[PDB]
DNA sequence: CGTCTTATGACAGCCGCG
DNA sequence: GCGGCTGTCATAA
């Protein structure tokens, strides 16, 4: 009923808007915007404009957006300040929609499409499109139908029909296994040649035009692919037929390597998933291949093909539409499991932004402040250039290495908005400075108060306290918000562990999982039916609120980072609200708080337990403090609990009732101490962590800063049915660590932390045996491939040579000349192994495109030179080494005098 | 979109050192 | 041979 943007851009005088109107139809608009722009102006002129400073400004209308483009330099070559939105885009959709944006993903048009190439040539580039295509898929939001467009005739063969039939079969029956819920789905299109199917394409484009438009690669191989290959063919005018508006323009992507072609096709926003993946999943993933992903995501894989693919289609054309079809949706799958598009148009729509804008969240913050600025009647400063300047950054305690038993943290909520809401930091907030001392002074309270009057960090900086700022309004509508989303996340991770608890025992029988909704606490009523619940149904049960957890986790990590964004992009020389002042302000205030409160712990713990002096605080990493637990055990007697969860309950109250009061009241003394707005500094127990009772086994370990490992019976108030572990930094983390290495060192760990020295002993011998007998890729490390022409010389290696880089010269070599094996991309990642010396291959080492087998071509000279030895040490032993170095543990039994005997019976 | 930030670790190449 | 130094790549926040 509210209408609401779908596209918007400027081309010339003229913005080009593509929308939903007020009875649900999708129209287009061509207006003729008429900007506005501020001066400043004398106290005389009364106005009800006025900056962020308070000062007077007057109103510039102008009759296009040329004149006031060129209003704006013009005031530079003056030497005088331009204000309002420069963006026309921005204030173009604030003017137009003036009210909170509700909109129906029902009636955008979301798109995503694959292409199929076959090339002897090598790899098809885009900018040449010098191969026809001959497969297009293209899946359609609003139809819910997946469009199929096939090639039966090409100069690389002629093919018969794509049976429908066969692809519905299993691989059993000579099928192809494409999901039955979208055999129905697929509308299917043969074609005598390219002409007919390039040209059907863009008539159905024009019938069917994507608003958002989706995929894997699509931005910089399927949409430049298709610009161009139609271009070279029909021409650049029929090319132009891809844009609603007709303009497209070539855009150059250029980092600190290399540089890379885009084609911006105006009126439609290009959301590339494998972009939204990078951006919103926080993982770091060893290759990012559509194949890989949908594995590590859905737990499926695709059936294997013989031959290579620019072969496929000539022997096997039924298989080859097929899979680009599977190809096609698993895009939809992930999307369905993470809903990134989801979060997208929420976050897109909120700030009133060109959807695409997300991944700017310097254009985000920018928006939503200057929206927030309009509807008060205030002006916008000018975007002014900045040097490249460093800053302060959080607090990381040094650990002492050593194994830790019994282990409770603690972690500030929302450090980073809550400080800036706490202590009303913002760029029209700011009362001046005061004298500063020591920051050591401050977190033990014997400096002297900064203000009376005023909202103060010990950067230096004051603040305001009764008026409220931009930045903590805005921010605050954003943390309550997360708060919300974390709760649902949380309480489904709770229903899930009461599902796994109820597979231990289930009851075999014929019934349907419960309707439920995961986002809430199950119920005493729904908890007794779950254990008389059914195995199967169970199972769908724990997939389904493990999903809603995943959903919950979207939602939650987007905020986190968008908020955080804020803090960031005050430390960023283009955001219009850059200050070194508030960004340092903020990190200052954290620093403080972190170590203020650890004193206050370790004072508290001490006074309870009846000693002076003791270290409580082990270690913290910006807002978290890691409390040693033993003292709170010993003191009690680990003889009076009867099981592991009897002592997990008791750290729980411990927290909860006594620990947790306590700090309150420290932080509450803190925010009168610094003559605060408000007290925000909540501190949430997280992690309880130990060894099983009766066990031998080290609990947990730090070896130094951001590496350690814990045995978590207990996170943030999911109690777990089997023990957890939570590991940071250590190398089961890094994308770098073997595949195979991480499941081993991984299983080393746990066996220190719950089993003990002997336990971990034993595996290593066993894994130590059968080390040479793993899947090659599975032992084979990973790395990026960043600037391999600058070591380049002559196809040999020059000086300073990175190790992969090595590799990829040596791999390069043994494919030279030979017409094309799969090509090491710049950039992305690549597999690396160490050779034995007096291989056939120039080099110590040799490296491939990362998420594939090597060449056939190449592959066994490989695995018969490849290096066990070296490798076992590298990546196994080394990393071993430093686990059991820090915890004082040896992983193999050290020479003892009993040795002089003889144990065998 | 290509204009969120700092802190901090491991590891390999190069090169000194009777 | 190992330790200092620097480049590179990765993570924790
Ligand atoms: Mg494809």
């Amino acid at each position: 009923m509210k209408e609401f943007y779908l596209t918007v851009e400027q081309i010339g005088d003229s913005i080009f808007e593509r929308y939903i109107d007020s009875n649900g139809r999708e129209r287009t608009r061509e207006v003729e915007y008429k900007p506005s722009l501020f001066a400043h102006c004398p106290e005389s002129q009364a106005t009800k404009y006025f900056d962020i400073y308070g000062k007077p400004c007057t109103r510039k209308l102008f009759a296009n957006m040329r004149d006031a483009s060129q209003w704006i330099k013009r005031m530079e070559d003056i030497g005088l300040e331009a204000l309002g939105m420069d963006d026309f885009k921005l204030a173009y959709l604030s003017d137009t929609y003036n009210y909170e944006i509700k909109y129906d993903h029902t009636k955008i048009r979301v798109a995503n499409f694959d292409i199929e190439v076959t090339s002897p040539d090598g790899f098809p580039e885009p900018s040449q499109a010098k191969h026809p295509i001959d497969a297009i898929t293209h899946y359609d939001s609003i139809d819910d139908r997946f469009y199929v467009f096939d090639l039966l005739n090409s100069p690389y063969g002629n093919v018969e029909e794509w049976s429908i039939e066969i692809a519905a079969k299993l691989q059993e029956q000579g099928g192809d296994e494409v999901p039955s819920e979208i055999i129905d789905k697929i509308i299917y299109m043969p074609f005598d040649n390219e002409k007919e199917l390039l040209m059907e394409y863009l008539n159905f484009w024009q019938q069917k035009t994507p608003v958002i438009l989706t995929g894997w690669n699509v931005e910089s191989f399927a949409i430049p692919y298709v610009y161009n290959r139609i271009k070279n063919i029909f021409g650049e005018s029929t090319a132009k037929r891809l844009s609603p508006h007709r303009k497209t323009r070539v855009k150059v992507i250029e980092n600190m390597y290399g540089s890379r072609e885009i084609i911006t096709l105006f009126g439609i926003s290009v959301l590339d998933y494998i972009d939204l993946y990078k951006k919103f999943s926080f993982t770091n993933q060893p290759s990012y291949s559509l194949d890989y992903i949908s594995e590590f995501e859905l737990n499926v894989g695709k059936l294997k093909y013989d031959g290579p693919i620019s072969k496929l289609r000539e022997s096997n054309h039924q298989r080859y539409i097929s899979y680009n079809i599977i190809d096609v949706y698993r895009v939809l799958q992930i999307d369905a499991k993470r809903q990134f598009i989801n979060l997208s148009l929420d976050m897109g729509y909120y700030a009133k932004i060109q959807i695409q804008s997300v991944f700017s969240p310097i254009k985000t913050w920018d928006a939503i402040i200057f929206n927030s600025l309009k509807e008060q009647n205030k002006v916008i400063p000018q975007g002014r250039s900045h040097p490249v300047q460093p800053y302060p950054g959080a607090f990381v305690k040094e650990p002492i290495p050593n194994r830790y038993k019994y282990v409770m943290s603690f972690d500030l909520t929302s450090l980073y908005p809550s400080i800036i809401r706490q202590v009303n930091i913002s760029p029209e907030t700011i009362a001046g400075t005061f004298k500063v001392a020591p920051l050591h002074d401050y977190i033990n309270a014997v400096a002297e108060r900064p203000s009376d009057v005023y909202s103060c960090s010990p950067n230096g900086m004051m603040y305001y306290k009764d008026r409220d700022g931009v930045v903590p309004t805005e921010i605050t509508k954003w943390v309550s918000q997360r708060k919300e989303h974390k709760g649902y996340m949380l309480a489904a991770q709770r229903n899930g562990e009461i599902i796994k608890e109820a597979l231990h025992n289930p009851n075999l029988s014929v019934d349907e999982p419960l309707d439920v909704d995961y986002r809430f606490d199950f119920s005493d009523e729904i908890k007794e039916k779950i254990k008389k619940l059914s195995a199967k149904s169970l199972n769908e049960m724990l997939f389904r609120a493990q999903r809603t957890e995943v959903a919950g986790m979207t939602a939650q990590m987007a905020l986190k980072v968008t908020c955080n964004s804020l803090y960031g992009a005050l430390g960023n020389v283009w955001f219009r609200y850059y200050d070194l002042r508030n960004a340092t302000a903020i990190t200052t205030f954290g620093q403080m708080a972190l170590q203020w409160i650890e004193r206050k712990v370790n004072e508290y713990l001490n006074e309870v337990c009846g000693t002076e002096g003791e270290a409580f605080v082990l270690y913290g990493d910006t807002d978290s403090i890691y409390v040693s637990a033993d003292k709170i055990i010993d003191k009690v007697g680990e003889s009076k609990f009867r099981d592991t969860n009897h002592w997990v309950d008791f750290l729980d109250k411990f927290a909860r009732e006594r620990m947790e009061p306590a700090i309150d009241r420290g932080f509450r003394e803190m925010c009168e101490y610094m003559n605060n707005k408000q007290h925000l500094m909540f501190m949430d127990r997280e992690a309880i962590a130990g060894p099983p009772l009766g066990s031998k086994g080290i609990g947990g370990f730090w070896t130094g800063k951001k590496r350690y490992a814990l045995n978590v019976w207990d996170m943030e108030g999911t109690r777990y049915a089997e023990p957890k572990l939570k590991i940071m930094g250590l190398e089961t983390q890094k994308s770098s660590t073997p595949k195979a290495v991480q499941k081993a060192l991984k299983e080393c760990i746990r066996r220190m932390l719950q089993e003990g020295e002997e336990s971990l002993q034993e595996y290593f011998k066993e894994f130590e045996k059968e080390f040479r007998q793993l899947n090659y890729i599975s032992i084979a490390s990973v790395s990026s491939a960043n600037n391999i022409a600058k070591y380049d010389v002559g196809g040999f290696p020059g000086p300073k040579c990175p190790f992969h880089i090595r590799g990829i010269l040596t791999y390069n070599r043994a494919i030279k000349g030979n017409i094309d094996a799969p090509q090491v991309v710049e950039g992305e990642k690549v597999y690396v192994l160490p050779l034995r010396e007096g291989n056939p291959f120039g080099d110590k080492c040799i490296a491939w495109p990362s998420g594939t087998e090597i060449t056939d071509l190449i592959k066994d000279d490989v695995l018969h030179w490849m290096d066990y030895t070296v490798l076992l040490e590298k990546t196994f032993i080394k990393p071993l080494e430093g686990f059991t170095s820090a915890a004082k543990l040896d992983y193999e039994k050290k020479a003892s005098l009993f040795d002089m005997f003889d144990f065998s019976a």
